[PDB]
């Protein structure tokens, strides 16, 4: 290798390593964003329990008809 | 108040009573069909206890893994 | 078995039969109304069965999220 | 027809008419029960409104993922 | 550039590159974790759409019960 | 560091940099794939507006029929 090629190559490598850094950080931003977007979905449990209680309440309104069904079917 | 009139009234009244039997039987069958339509009510009601169970299990798991850990 | 007896009993029956026509028209109106009214009621019970299935589906899918939190946190 | 056969007839019609009154009262009880069974379902509005709130709460958990979607595609 | 300046730049470039590797391995791990976590999250979004349709169906069926009330009461 | 060691180091780093460009295109595509998965979420969210409205209309109608 000539000293010229060592210099050109080292200069071309630095321009790439520079671009990789900018690309990384940007990627890291999108990753963090997605991670953070996921977090609130862990608290779905409470809303699912509310859905269950709504379901149970809807069913309960049919108690009298269900009793009629038990006697006539 | 003629005997003739009483006989004719009885026969006419008999027809009317038969007409009422027919009409009443149709009303019965209409109510029966309405009662037959309670089936989805029964099928609906049958699903709630299983749902209450899987939800209770979810709540426990959420409690253990997220409320504390 | 007197003629006055036959006539009075026939007049009695006549009015009872007339009464029943009236009672039957009333039940017929009430049945028509129930046919109209119970149609959406029964239809809704079908939608409530769907709601219950969708709720259980939510629960099972959210369970996978819980397994992820257990497995990755 | 004879006077004998009138009492025969008149008596026989009273049994049918009597029987019809019983069948009709039995039917009236079934109608009443179905009418009473329908009533509680009128109150489903409040519960459907609760379901709507649940739906909106569930959607709201995805606000941050949805923000990410907006900025990226 | 002199020879001593080429070695300055090289040892300086190696340190960002060795850092970048460690950073990218960490980013890789975080994306892998997201790939697992977002599976049930996206899946639940589909169930929530179903839920929303079910709610709209409940409202439309119940509307007919409200129409029944309006006409018969 | 001799001239030879500077050359060997350069080629050593050139290889490491090559593998990092490759890995970054990979990590880029995985993220982009996850992001495309946000459509079902966008689709879910666009429906809530209509749903609130028809429910509000139902509630109002119910209240009117009570009054």
């Amino acid at each position: 290798m000539s000293f010229e090629e060592v210099v050109q190559t080292l200069a071309s490598l630095a321009t790439v390593v520079q671009q990789q850094t900018i690309a990384s950080e940007s990627l890291e931003q999108r990753i963090t964003s997605l991670e953070n977007g996921l977090k609130p979905v862990y608290d779905m449990a409470k809303t699912i329990s509310s859905l269950n209680r709504v379901c149970a309440e809807m069913v309960a309104k049919y108690d009298l008809l269900l009793e009629h069904h038990h006697h006539h079917h």
